[PDB]
């Protein structure tokens, strides 16, 4: 239950790829929130930065 976390690995997962703008269409918690949220999912490999935007890293 890490908050945003939560929205933001769903998104990325059920979309596969997804711009940081489109999570803010889907969330409605301020970016930084989200931006922080991210790049947690990212350390954990789940979630990838490519560019503008973000893949669910092969499992």
């Amino acid at each position: 239950m890490e908050d945003v976390k939560q929205s933001v690995e769903k998104i990325i997962k059920d979309r596969e790829w997804v711009t940081f703008n489109d999570l803010l269409k889907y969330i409605p918690y301020p970016a930084p929130e989200v931006y922080d949220a991210l790049s947690q999912l990212i350390k954990e490999n789940k979630v990838g930065r490519r560019g503008r935007y973000f893949y669910y890293i092969k499992r």
